[PDB]
């Protein structure tokens, strides 16, 4: 579990969005595993605007933050998980590291701020759903 809280937006994995998220929907994309809902209180996070490929992610299934190198946002085919079939997922970055289903929503951060959230796992890789191209997250 986990979310990004930027301005009056809550960014979650689409597969973990709640009824309240869907009832207060701003934007969702299944191909990207992302959903954004509206918030009453303003949030503590800053979104990275950059092409970094080094950063740090939180792994709940280790209670640990790991430094990683990651691929740029890409169209990947993802093997079946507990929450999704084997399918192509867009705007996905891969790193070598530990990810189980409950790790989804962990933040990946670089020197410029939040890069994305854990979205895929397995075979010793961790995938992150990029959010850095979402420029409207920064206004309105
Ligand atoms: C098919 N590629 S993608 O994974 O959807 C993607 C990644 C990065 C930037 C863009 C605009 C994009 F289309
Ligand atoms: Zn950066």
């Amino acid at each position: 579990s986990g979310a990004i809280y930027v301005g009056n937006y809550r960014v979650v994995n689409r597969h973990l969005a709640t009824h309240n998220d869907w009832a207060n929907l701003v934007w969702e994309d299944s191909s990207r595993d992302l959903l954004v809902s509206s918030t009453t209180a303003q949030g503590c996070d800053t979104i990275a605007r950059c092409d970094c490929q080094t950063g740090v992610y939180y792994c709940s299934s280790r209670r640990k933050h790991y430094p990683v190198s990651f691929s740029k946002p890409s169209l990947i085919f993802v093997e079946a998980s507990e929450y999704y079939p084997a399918r192509y997922q867009s705007h996905l970055m891969l790193a070598v590291g530990h990810s189980e289903p409950g790790d989804c929503g962990g933040i990946l951060r670089c020197q410029h701020g939040v890069v994305g959230i854990v979205s895929t796992g397995g075979n010793g890789l961790v995938g992150f759903a990029d959010v850095r191209d979402l420029l409207w997250l920064d206004e309105e």
